[PDB]
Parts: structure tokens; C-alpha cells; sequence
């Protein structure tokens, strides 16, 4: 049955969508004199038994000027695909590093079906634990050949899709006081189109398919990701499911939920944000980019929307630091 | 066994690579005043029985000024993945359309393992046949709501990866006189990192893995794509295999082979080009972008290398038109 679902994933993934009507897009043209920055980067093992690696990024000109904040970036996929080394994600981290003038940490995590959830969440904690280990032992000076000054008091987690779900899980784990990693302080979370689930569909989930994503594909992701016998109302998928933490008692750090207007996951992301808003103590900003689909920030690197996301994440970081 | 190979494909695909040493990349920063263009586009069925669609792109400002040449773009994958609607490929076609001031045709084709090769090649011919049908019946005027002037005497095929292989197959089919579609004239072919194969490895194929591609992944592609019992020396994979056409008797239109210096497929692409060069009547240009891996033109849309590829394809089109 896993092999059946695997074959169906391939079919669904590359199936695409058909535009009912004409559409116009706006494309940026040649830029003769372009502005430049170098970004240094390297891979390191963070979990030796599972052979899990992360990539560290450093903006060179900015690193020599001040102590850098940390952005931990968790890639997307459906808990079933994606590597830090993939051009798509690597490119995004290059941008994050230079734009935010920050040290970026981009870990691999175990993917399903081989490693069903909560494998990724365990791995995400191992990344944060690895960072702690590096912070307290001055392993930072051996990250790159030259020196590197890092401010572990200014850490931020940026989550894309399934990485957005991972971000939420960390926030809860820290917020509840379950895990605690001084001198590492996560000051905020950025949930870019977080991968949340539910047995009951939202209106947007029943709406038209995106360029790549369909409701069937998302359902397939959950079938392969969640433990055998679980439903989409499981707390790992649905943060507001029947048996999920209350969250009204948990102290969460400030959160930024970014989503596209034409996303299937839009309604569920807005439900998420505004349920937290109405709860006391929670600072949650919700930003919706009109007429955009999943991954617009990374799928269209040089678009106006992507640039704006980077600016918003930057301001968010300034406000909290 | 197909289900076994499917599970192994997933693992191999998202496995990634580990950098042995530090690396630097150069990233372009914010562009305050950006130059713009609109591109109109639509989907059409070109093969009703298999429900195969293509996407037509039109640069608006350029279409009102002159008759547009045609670029038929065949997407990559490994004959196993990819849709015209995918952001990755859609973005590239937006660029092609505006940069080259051309009408772009981006078809889906049936993918393996469900449809093993030569399914894609049959579908590629159906696209060209569809274009012929449109040209001779003035169906072009009903492509978009407004008018569209197309020069079917100036058609070019741009192939990416597996699409590069498809391009080669069309070139042979036209060149030999097997198929002929007046008033449609394909004046040249662009083979961007064409997906060619061989039982025997090149030096580059034994070299280090790329960000995404590994030799194992490419081998898996062929196992799922080629008919059951075939080897990588089959003519559909290897154009210079033991039982492949001679090509010295076939009249090929001018060809442009573009490849990255750090690609696994580099050596085989260079063998391809220079074997044709040494044969009389063949005009083949070979361009190698140093220290680049597969898909650099599309994976890094706003990079210097990608811009250069677009310029080179443009000059190629001018020279032949």
C-alpha cells in the first residue's frame, strides 16, 4: 500500500493544472549594472547516527562588521521531499543570508514514508540542540576557516510549508518549557504557508488547484507522513485538532504567518493565525499576498512579492531584536 | 520491481550532496527601479485521447510590433517528472517569451514509468503536428482573444535535459525526411544539457555528485524510462550507440549544445557535439559554462549565467532567421 501510494504520488506530483482562461504575468527584464554580495557556506553533520547534515551560510561583508543573528530555515516538501542542497532551497538561503545580514542554518531532516512524522520534529530539535552545543563550546570559530561572530540571543526560525509546521512544533516545545537551550534564544517564528491539516476541508481547499499543488497531493502527503492509522486531525497535522495542546496556557514567542491569496492552505493558515490572535498574550501578524500560490517567495526569486517577503521578515527581526 | 524502483527514486531524489569544503556564491541584491514586460499565456489540449495540454506564451508589447518566431520548449525531469505548469518551468518560459520576443510553446508529455520511452517522442511529434494544424487552418487567431501574428517559417526547439533528448529525436526525424510539416520550418535546435545515456561511464559521470543529480539517480531514470530489457546503449538513450542511426547521411539543422562545466552529463554532451562537428554538413556550436551544474539557467533565474544563456539563444535565433 505504501508502494501504491508512492506510484500515485509520482502521478499526482507531475500532473499540473489547466488554466480555464487567459492570464497575464509581469516579468522583470535585463539589469545591466547589478548589485552584488558574496555568501560563504559549508555543510556539517549535526546528527551522526542518522547522517543528517545542515548547511551554514555567512554573508561576508556583513560578518566582518557586526555579530550576526541566526535564521534557522526549514525547507518544504510534504515531509516527503527536499534537501538543503537543492538549488531551489540553496538559492533561497543565499537570499536570506545576504538580505537579512544573518547567519542561516539550513538542515536536512528525515522524510516520509521511510521516516513517518514526528521524525522531522525530533530532527528539528536536534538542530537546535546542535546549535546550543556549538554556542557553549565556541565551535562557531571552527565553522569557517576565518572567524565568525554569532549572536545566539537573536535566533529566528523561518519555516516553509512542512517547515512551517516544524516551526510551529518548536514554538510549542519552547513555549511550554519542555525544552530550554540557554544561551540560545528563539525570539520569533516565521510560518510561510505552514503545512497544517484537517479531516474537514476549508473553502480554499475545495477551490481550484494551484500550478503544482492539489488537494489530492496534500492528502497523499498526509497519508505517507502521519503514523499508520492516524487521521488529518492528528495534532502533528492539525494544531487545533480535538486532542491537540490548548496553547492558551502556553507562552508563544511572536509569530509571522505569510501565505498566498490563491493558496489551498490559505484559509487554514488564517484560521491558525486568528485563533492565536484572539488568545491573550499572543502576538501574531498575518500577511496575505493577493493572487499568489504556494512558494511564490522561492519559486519566483526575483519577483516583487519575494522581495517584499524578505523585507517583511527583516523588519520583523529588527522589531524583536 | 517498478514499485521498488519508485521507492528508491524518492530516496535518491531528495538525498542531496555534502560539500567537502567551503564555497562562495555571488548573489544579486535589491533592484529599486526594475524594468518590466507583460506576457500573455493560455493552455490548450493538443492530444485529446491522452489529455495532453500545452501552454502558449505571447509577449504583449512585441506581438503588436511584428510577426513572432516560435520557440517550442521541452521541459526536463528524467522522462519521469515535470509539467509545463510547474513554477520552475513556467518562469523559464516567461523569460524565453519576453527575452527572445517569441511565441513559446511549452507542452506536457507522458512521463515514465507508466509511459516508458518512446512515449515522450511520439508526444513531441504530436505537438509539432498540432502546430502544423494550427498554422494551415489559421487557428492562431483563436489562440488569444485578440490577434496574433506568428512566423511558422521561423521555429526553434529548445530542449532542457530530457527535453534536450527529445529535441535531438525531432532533429533526426525531420533531418532524415521521415516527417515533414510545411509551412512549419524548424531552423535550429538548442540542446541544454541533453539527457543522453551510455552503459560505459564518462569521466564526469564518475566525478562528484551535483546539488541534486547523482549517477545513481540518472541510472534510475533510465531503468524507469527505457522499455523493459533495454540497456543505456539503446538508441533512445545513446545517440551514438551500437545500433543507433548513422547521422552522417542525415541532414541536421544547426544545433546549439549548452552544458555546465560541473555537470555529470558534460563529457557525454561534448562527445555528442564534437562527433557531429567532425561530420561534414553539420553546424554544431558547443558552449560550456564553467563551474555550473544542471539547470543553472532555470534554477538560478536572475543569475549572470542564466542571462547569458538567453542572450546566446537569442543570437543563435537571429543568425538562423
Amino acid at each position: 500500500q505504501v508502494a501504491e501510494d508512492c506510484m500515485g504520488l509520482l502521478q499526482l506530483l507531475s500532473n499540473g493544472t489547466v488554466l480555464r482562461s487567459e492570464s497575464i504575468d509581469l516579468i522583470t527584464q535585463q539589469i545591466p549594472f547589478k548589485n552584488n554580495q558574496t555568501v560563504l557556506f559549508k555543510d556539517s553533520i549535526y546528527h551522526k547516527p542518522n547522517n543528517l547534515h545542515l548547511r551554514l551560510y555567512k554573508p561576508i561583508s556583513a560578518s566582518n562588521r557586526t555579530a550576526l543573528p541566526v535564521v534557522v530555515f526549514f525547507h518544504g516538501g510534504g515531509f516527503c521531499f527536499g534537501s538543503r542542497s537543492w538549488p531551489h532551497f540553496h538559492n533561497f538561503c543565499l537570499t536570506l543570508a545576504s538580505s537579512l545580514n544573518a547567519l542561516v542554518v539550513s538542515p536536512d531532516y528525515r522524510l516520509a514514508p521511510e521516516h513517518r512524522l514526528p521524525a522531522a520534529f525530533e530532527d528539528a530539535e536536534a538542530v537546535l540542540t546542535w546549535l546550543w552545543d556549538q554556542a557553549v563550546s565556541d565551535g562557531v570559530n571552527h565553522w569557517f576557516e576565518d572567524g565568525t561572530d554569532v549572536d545566539f540571543d537573536r535566533v529566528f526560525v523561518v519555516g516553509d510549508s512542512s517547515g512551517g509546521n516544524i516551526a510551529h512544533q518548536l514554538a510549542v516545545r519552547f513555549g511550554s518549557g519542555s525544552i530550554e537551550l540557554t544561551p540560545v534564544r528563539v525570539r520569533g517564528y516565521v510560518l510561510m504557508g505552514p503545512f497544517f491539516g484537517g479531516e474537514e476541508r476549508t473553502n480554499s481547499e475545495n477551490g481550484p488547484s494551484e500550478a503544482l499543488l492539489s488537494l489530492d497531493l496534500l492528502d497523499k502527503f498526509w497519508r505517507l507522513s502521519l503514523p499508520n492509522g492516524a487521521t488529518r486531525d492528528h495534532h502533528m497535522a492539525n494544531p487545533f485538532g480535538p486532542t491537540s495542546p490548548t496553547l492558551e496556557s502556553i507562552s508563544l514567542e511572536p509569530m509571522l504567518v505569510i501565505v498566498g491569496g490563491s493558496q489551498l492552505l490559505r484559509d487554514r493558515a488564517k484560521e491558525y493565525a486568528y485563533k492565536l490572535k484572539k488568545m491573550g498574550g499572543k502576538r501574531v501578524d498575518y500577511i496575505e499576498f493577493e493572487n499568489k500560490e504556494h512558494g511564490f517567495y522561492s519559486n519566483y526569486p526575483s519577483s516583487e512579492a519575494a522581495e517584499q517577503v524578505l523585507r517583511i521578515i527583516g523588519d520583523f527581526m529588527n522589531n524583536l531584536s
